[PDB]
Parts: structure tokens; C-alpha cells; sequence
């Protein structure tokens, strides 16, 4: 397991009460955030805020929308969490972890210390039991009308035996 940052680590403001997810879960959903990326752990943590900032006060949401970030500093970012309902796949929230890489991963690739942090808490998360031994990993764009997690980390999350070509 990687020592995941906590949510009251990187914000002070309280999420509002969001219904539990059923586990052990059974899909994992990478995304990209779309904002720039982050390479330290202030850098990361002002991030995170401001992606809190925007889902609860713009888009009226009860929490930051993902279930974790990843930053650039090499760290996992606990958002919902492992036991949430997410705001981040529509059609998924209530069966999988979403996991945000901090940055716009289009054009180019996430960087090797981003998807070792990733694939380490997948690793984790079956260990511990929280994900089914059998997890379906997915990128969003397989699921829901996005380009998300952009085509470059599309194509290097499919080196994860635990990548599914279809849901």
C-alpha cells in the first residue's frame, strides 16, 4: 500500500453526507482532471482544493467528484474515497472508484511515478479487500462520452493486466 494523503490533509472544508458504496468493488475508472499538472506536494495539494472548490461551489456537488487523485508528486490524494458514491462516471458511481490523474493527458503521457502510484493502490485495494480480486479496470471514454483520461494515458493503462476492453 502507498501512504495515501487524507482528505482533511489537503482541505479544511467538510464534504457534505454521500451514501456508501457496496464492497468489495468491481470497476475501477481512470480519468485526467484537465487541469495542469503538479509536481510537488504543496503543488498537488493546492490542486486538489481547487478542483474541491469548483465541483462543491460551481457544480453544486457534495464533495470533490473523484474517489482519488493522483499528482504528479508521485502521491495518492484521497477525494470520496474507497467507500463513496462517486460524482465522476456517469452510470458507475455506485460501482466503482474513480481515480483522477492530476493534468491533461491528451497529447501527452502521465509520468511513470503517476501510474506506479495508480497501479500500486489498485494492488492495494485488492490486497486489502476493498476491490474484487477480479477488478474490471476502464478508462471513462469506454463508458461515458469523454476524452477522458485523454488518449495518451488511455494507451498506457492498457499495460495492466487488470485493463478490460470491454466494461
Amino acid at each position: 500500500c502507498p501512504q495515501i494523503i487524507g482528505r482533511s490533509e489537503w482541505t479544511d472544508v467538510d464534504a457534505k453526507s454521500i451514501n456508501y458504496l457496496i464492497i468489495p468493488i468491481p470497476y475501477v475508472i481512470i480519468h485526467h482532471t484537465v487541469t495542469a499538472e503538479c509536481n510537488t506536494r504543496s503543488e498537488c495539494i493546492a490542486q486538489a482544493e481547487n478542483i474541491r472548490s469548483y465541483h462543491m461551489d460551481s457544480n453544486g456537488w457534495d464533495d470533490i467528484g473523484y474517489s482519488f487523485l493522483i499528482g504528479g508528486d508521485g502521491n495518492v490524494y484521497e477525494g470520496r474515497g474507497w467507500n463513496r458514491e462517486g460524482a465522476h462516471t456517469i452510470g458507475y458511481n455506485k460501482k466503482s472508484v474513480g481515480i483522477g490523474f492530476i493534468g491533461n493527458f491528451q497529447e501527452k503521457a502521465a509520468s511513470d511515478k503517476m501510474l506506479n502510484a495508480a497501479h500500486a493502490l489498485i494492488h492495494c485495494g485488492k490486497s486489502k479487500g476493498i476491490l474484487r480480486e477480479d477488478i474490471r479496470v476502464i478508462g471513462a471514454k469506454q463508458v461515458t462520452a469523454t476524452m477522458s483520461p485523454g488518449s495518451k494515458l488511455q494507451k498506457q493503462i492498457k499495460n495492466w493486466l487488470e485493463w478490460v476492453p470491454t466494461p
